[PDB]
């Protein structure tokens, strides 16, 4: 949820509705909304990095247990 992605400092890259430096919230749930295994895909990234998807900033790993990067995942693709 939204508390979840604040706690682990999403925020401080990602707003919902707007890009700030990382993609906005909704638009990764819009882009990958017909995708399949989206939220495994997702939870990857995540927990492992991203690089060339949305531009040329690069998303550091992010340390989060396996359970939250699945629930913020989830939670990414409701804001559809
Ligand atoms: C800034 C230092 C960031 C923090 C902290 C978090 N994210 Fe991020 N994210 C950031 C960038 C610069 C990008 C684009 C990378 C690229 O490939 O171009 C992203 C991307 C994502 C994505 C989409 C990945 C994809 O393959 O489409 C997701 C789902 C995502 N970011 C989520 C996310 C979450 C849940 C975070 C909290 C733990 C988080 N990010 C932190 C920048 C930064």
């Amino acid at each position: 949820d939204a508390d979840l992605a604040k706690k682990n400092n999403c925020i401080a890259c990602h707003q919902v509705e707007t890009k700030v430096v990382g993609p906005a919230l909704k638009d990764i749930a819009a882009k990958y909304a017909d995708k399949d295994d989206a939220a495994t895909y997702l939870a990857g990234k995540i927990k492992g990095g991203s690089s060339g998807v949305w531009g040329q900033i690069p998303m550091p790993p992010v340390n989060v247990s396996d359970a939250d990067a699945k629930a913020l995942a989830d939670w990414i693709l409701t804001l559809k």
